[PDB]
């Protein structure tokens, strides 16, 4: 009921989308490819013109589609993308380490986390989740009911996704991981009670037992590989009726537990850094990377020293609905302990076995061999930006979020001399079943402040009044973005129609301007959490950052990525020049208060 009262995507007019495209173009491209770019854009959109009837093809589609862009944006930026999903697309996060420091203990968090997922899960499956709104305005609640009991599934030409969330007997059990073997746990009594994080935590301790050794092969790091070849693995995998009926277990679990296994202790100024290459690849094959199933949507990864996170599989949800979760069970973990009745001589989980076979264990060593590469290419710097947080810029009346978007084009602009195609994510869930949109970064007012601030014949006085202008100008691409009229999924769908359409595919899509302006050599995202977590990901090009953070009141937590196979790239030289940059635009506006 609540989402048929939310307003439908809507598909924004076309001059006013391809306005802001030449706008963002100019601080990216020549003077030349923006002159040849403007006429284009004016031939493209001319009345009785290509672009036009592309448009009315789109105002059709969303007369007829609940969401005009869903499944479009499913297929193209997840279930066609054919990389592993392991680093380039699929997030890790690491959540507040725990004290415990002992397997009973570890055993115990594990299970009080399971109770809270269910605790979170009941207001799903009864329906009862609190309505969100934006600032009056209500938001989509469809997220949520596609990240449990889901799993992505390899599939020879583009992936798919399975959901028994609703199905006719809905799952009742998750999944545990030990030592590369994987457990069937039940959650629920036949009345329909929920166990409790005793009862589970007997039902862990019979798991952890039962998986006391490890020397069965990682199939689950199969899952890390290229999706034609895990396509082609799969396939094969699951010929066998045993390890056919484990696999399905594994997709339908309400999500998944990893209990890792102990990893060599690192230096503490580095210490971070590991601990995310273990929630958003595993390590390596000698550590905790077979430990997963990278296809599952939700897997939550329990640490042996304390640590935890998670990691999930993108074509699933974003990020918001993801920390909703976590929030809510990050503080149920943390809930009091009374009523601790005795429970009962409770079944046991049913291990999932598998048949490995010399063609099984081939496909194994291949996909350890692909990771191995990935990882020694993965270049991570976790940053905790303890000078402030949101504090400094709401004492400044600006918006944080946008603060420190400028203050990235500022560090990027004093490494590389020069800005470049910036994509920040942008919520677009105050329409039924919206996803997001890009919010271009890179703009005329940012790098007319970066230009502005390194230089000294500009005196602080004007610097200043540029960085005002810069952050005031992304707030007011962001508050467009948010409502339908930023112009990137626009572009997309013109194109896509075009394609449908069996037309000509538009000069505009085949030119230079349109290259750059879609080479994101900046990748980010902002995931506020109340939870003092944060997330990371992968660049989306060989020459580029995957930078994540979270805001606090005080701090903010920043991950920094980069891949090593390119030279011009450096995570913890990015990080530095973002402290900097932070820093100094602080500086600049103490120094030149607005009023006194
Ligand atoms: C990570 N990143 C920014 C590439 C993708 C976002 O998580 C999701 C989105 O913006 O669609």
């Amino acid at each position: 009921a609540h989402q048929d009262a939310l307003p439908r995507l809507p598909v924004p007019p076309l001059q006013q989308s391809l306005d802001y495209y030449l706008k963002a173009l100019q601080p990216i491209v020549s003077e030349e490819e923006w002159a040849h770019t403007k006429q284009l854009v004016d031939e493209f959109q001319t009345s009785g013109g290509v672009g036009e009837r592309l448009q009315k093809g789109l105002e059709r589609r969303a007369k007829k589609m609940e969401n005009w862009l869903s499944e479009w944006w499913l297929k193209t930026a997840y279930l066609q993308f054919r990389q592993p999903v392991v680093i380039y697309s699929s997030p890790g996060v690491i959540l507040p380490k725990q004290d415990f420091v002992d397997l009973q203990g570890q055993l115990r968090f594990a299970a009080k986390l399971i109770e809270g997922v269910l605790d979170f899960k009941s207001m799903i499956d009864n329906e009862t989740l609190p309505v969100e709104f934006l600032g009056g305005q209500p938001l989509c609640m469809n997220q949520y009911y596609q990240i449990l009991s889901s799993c992505r599934v390899p599939g020879p030409k583009q992936d798919s996704v399975v959901n028994f969330l609703k199905s006719k007997r809905p799952p009742t059990h998750i999944t545990v991981v030990h030592n590369y073997q994987f457990f069937e746990l039940d959650v629920y009594h036949s009345d329909g009670t929920p166990l409790t994080s005793d009862q589970i935590f007997v039902q862990l301790e019979k798991i952890w037992n039962s998986s006391l050794q490890s020397n069965k092969e990682p199939v689950g790091i199969l899952t890390s590989n290229h999706r034609n070849t895990w396509a082609k693995a799969y396939n094969n995998l699951i010929k066998d009726k045993v390890n056919r009926e484990s696999v399905n277990s594994i997709q339908k679990s309400i999500f998944t537990v990893c209990l890792d296994k102990q990893v060599p202790r690192v230096s503490d100024d580095v210490y971070r850094n590991h601990v995310a290459g273990q929630m958003l690849h595993g390590g390596g094959s000698k550590f905790n990377s077979g430990n997963r199933w990278f296809d599952k949507t939700l897997q939550f990864i329990v640490a042996e020293d304390g640590s935890c996170g998670m990691v999930y599989e993108h074509a699933a949800a974003e990020g918001p609905p993801i920390v909703a979760l976590v929030d809510h069970v990050m503080e149920y973990t943390k809930k009091p302990e009374l009523v601790r009745s005795p429970m009962v001589p409770l079944p046991m989980p049913k291990k999932l076995r598998f048949n490995i076979t010399p063609e099984i264990k081939n496909d194994i060593e291949k996909a350890k061999q692909n990771l191995s590469i990935m990882i020694q290419d993965l270049d991570i710097m976790m940053l905790t930006f303890h000078h402030f947080g949101k504090d400094f810029p709401k004492s400044e009346k600006l918006s944080p979020d946008a603060f420190i978007q400028v203050a990235l084009q500022l560090a990027y602009y004093r490494i590389y001399g020069q800005a470049c195609a910036t994509y920040e994510s942008a919520s677009l869930r105050m329409f039924h079943l919206g996803r997001t949109d890009t919010i271009r970064s890179a703009s005329i007012d940012s790098l007319a402040f970066v230009k502005g601030m390194g230089d000294s014949t500009v005196p602080e006085q004007q610097k200043v009044e540029l960085l005002r202008k810069a952050v005031q100008a992304h707030r007011a691409y962001t508050d467009r973005a948010i409502r339908g009229e930023a112009f990137d999924r626009h572009l997309l769908g013109l194109k896509l129609q075009a394609i449908e359409d069996l037309v000509s595919m538009p000069d505009i899509f085949m030119d230079t301007s349109y290259a750059i302006a879609m080479h994101f050599n900046l990748s980010t995202s902002q995931v506020p959490a109340k939870t003092d977590c944060v997330m990371f990901f992968g660049p989306v090009v060989p020459d580029g950052y995957g930078i994540c953070y979270n805001p606090m009141e005080a701090h903010i937590n920043f991950s920094v990525s980069a891949y090593n196979s390119c030279a011009e790239t450096n995570a913890a030289r990015m990080a530095h020049y973002l402290e900097k940059a932070l820093l100094d635009m602080r500086t600049l506006l103490q120094n030149h208060p607005r009023a006194k």
